[PDB]
């Protein structure tokens, strides 16, 4: 019953302020760090905001930073986005998402497991990249599907590394597959397998099923900001 839920999407116009909202339910919002991440029309996710746990520090990449503020008021467990100075660029579905680092040891980097559905807002007229490959492909049901992403510089410390893959169905966010390069995660099927290191990670999902249409998406957590590859698309022949 962990439930995420975003509010405060309008039409805005260039130069404008709009305050987003993200009401957490059923778990200790004070024990988890929050981020928000925007998803462009381009279908690209980009972390806008990040938030520690006793929101007393916070973080933004370089395209928001000064213009966007984040902060969590644990007593009413919500997280809010200000943003201000609003631009072209900042046309996206809005998503609040949950931080895990699991397991936790010296230097271990989190990752997000659970989302809100997004709200939508619309703007009226050094970070290491992740290339994915192909950016569609089409497989016959049976088949094995192998998804490449390629860092720009690696993304292991400490013997570990910090890259994760999504899946994005239509209408709904992304959904965790694998954490750490090789972890499943709990209640996904044991067909999506992950590999990799450094810089050169694989996503495959073998035997390939209907369900498993979807686009799919890398993300590193090595560093800040956390950053995510274009999405590659599957579908069946």
């Amino acid at each position: 019953q962990v439930q995420l839920q975003e509010s405060g999407g309008d039409l805005v116009q260039p130069g404008g302020s709009l305050k987003l909202s993200c009401a957490a339910s059923g778990f200790t919002f004070s024990s988890y760090g929050m981020s928000w991440v925007r998803q462009t029309p381009d279908k690209r996710l980009e972390l806008v905001a990040t938030i520690n746990s006793n929101g007393g520090s916070t973080f933004y990449p370089d395209s928001v930073k000064g213009r966007f503020t984040i902060s969590r008021d644990n007593a009413k467990n919500t997280l809010y986005l200000q943003m201000s100075s609003l631009k072209s660029e900042d046309t996206a579905m809005y998503y609040c998402a949950r931080r895990r680092n699991y397991p936790y040891y010296y230097g271990s980097r989190g990752y997000f497991d659970y989302w809100g559905q997004g709200t939508t807002v619309t703007v009226s007229s050094s970070d290491i990249e992740l290339t994915q490959s192909p950016a569609s492909l089409a497989v016959s049901l049976g088949q094995r599907a192998t998804i490449s992403c390629r860092a720009s510089e690696s993304v292991d410390s400490y013997g570990n590394s910090f890259m994760h893959w999504y899946q994005q169905k239509p209408g709904q966010p992304p959904k965790l597959l694998i954490y750490r390069a090789l972890n499943l995660e709990s209640g996904i099927p044991a067909r999506f397998s992950g590999s990799g290191s450094r810089t050169d990670f694989t996503l495959t999902i073998n035997p390939v099923e209907a369900d498993d249409v979807a686009i799919y998406y890398c993300q590193q957590s090595n560093e800040d900001p956390w950053t995510f590859g274009g999405g590659t698309k599957l579908e069946i022949k």
